[PDB]
RNA sequence: GUAGCGAAAUUCCUUGUCGGGUAAGUUCCGACCUGCACGAAAAGCGUAACGACCGGAGCGCUGUCUCGGCGAGGGACCCGG
């Protein structure tokens, strides 16, 4: 029966995971675990909440400035894709909580 | 870098998260504090009244628009110059 879990970026996440017998495993994974996407995003770090069933993972479920000194640089471009993209890197990680449950259980 | 204020006639990231105001808002209000790059005399913070300033919000009244319709007269037209 053993006990398949999930992976939420966050740790824990709802409260799912039973007892995956007979394969059971991943027999309900690309179901449950695909939870459509949690009918909410919230922001745009677009998190990716696995299933620590009991792994070894299993489950596999931004602004637009960047186009705006039109016509020329790949260069400046680039100088104003990695502002933000540091924020990635220091938001998921500050931006606690980033849990969006209670949605449909679904 | 104290106070004090803070995502503001400064916050890149980044419509930033919580909150409210509204059907639903990157607008604004409130706090939030990670202050990229606020800061004490190039003060700031507060702040009455005053303002042909910027911002929301609501009520009113209501052809902007929802869709116009007709009229009025001055040209626009034909002839005369």
């Amino acid at each position: 029966l053993v006990k398949v879990n999930v992976l939420v970026h966050g740790e824990v996440v709802d409260a799912l995971t039973f007892i995956a017998h007979r394969e059971k495993a991943y027999t309900m994974a690309r179901a449950i675990v695909d939870k459509l996407a949690e009918v909410i995003p919230r922001q745009l770090f677009e998190v990716p909440i696995q299933a620590a069933i009991g792994g070894k993972i299993i489950a596999r479920a931004r602004k637009d400035v960047l186009a705006k000194c039109y016509g020329g640089d790949v260069t400046r471009k680039k100088k104003l894709l990695e502002k933000q993209k540091e924020g990635k890197k220091r938001l998921k990680a500050i931006g606690k909580v980033e849990v969006p449950q209670e949605a449909f259980l679904a």
